[PDB]
């Protein structure tokens, strides 16, 4: 459904695997902060 | 039932995914601490 | 009978979810250290 | 397929377990960055 | 269940892992020849 992995890098950046893709970005600060919309895609498949 | 993810950011904040929602807050100090009630909701759905 | 989550806080404390309860304590240093018996309960239920 | 574990060390190295094998490397920086292709194999079996 | 159950770092850079209900720690492996479970410190036996 949602994320397969969700975890932090030691610099404070949030990482997530969603639909076999890897994303990173600063963690959301409120429910009005759409994280996936602004996260950087860093893995297109295989995760 | 319980949490899907439960993990720390490097600044010491506890993060958790519960019923597809993302929460954060200082970790509970004791079993008198209703963490889910006081945690900040930072994502509603999709986690 | 085992743990659902087992992870570190950035200050070096070990956290664990066991039997729906959340526990914390310094990590064990030898197999003679019964960690769960000495760990601090910081959440009863919902984890 | 996919990863079983995917997590950071405090020095910023990404680690991953894929098909019983353990890999490490600097995290991928764009969707053109094939992480598993350049990651260092540090465990063949047992993970 | 197969392989490890948990595999994760402490903030001082030590690798921890749960394997066959036992908890192990050690410096992370350095190559595909490094037999980690043979050299890792057993710090918990049962219940993990
Ligand atoms: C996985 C993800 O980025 N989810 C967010 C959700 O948390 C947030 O509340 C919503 C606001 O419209 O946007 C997205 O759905
Ligand atoms: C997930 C969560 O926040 N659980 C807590 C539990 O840890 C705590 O013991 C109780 C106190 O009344 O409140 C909540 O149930
Ligand atoms: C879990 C574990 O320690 N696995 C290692 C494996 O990574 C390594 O390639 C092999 C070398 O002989 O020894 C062990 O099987
Ligand atoms: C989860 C937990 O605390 N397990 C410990 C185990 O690690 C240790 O080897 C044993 C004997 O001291 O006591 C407990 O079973």
């Amino acid at each position: 459904s949602g994320f397969k992995f969700l975890f932090f890098s030691p610099d404070g950046t949030l990482y997530g695997v969603h639909n076999d893709k890897l994303y990173k970005g600063t963690p959301p600060t409120s429910d009005k902060d759409n994280w996936l919309a602004r996260a950087t895609l860093i893995g297109n498949g295989g995760w």
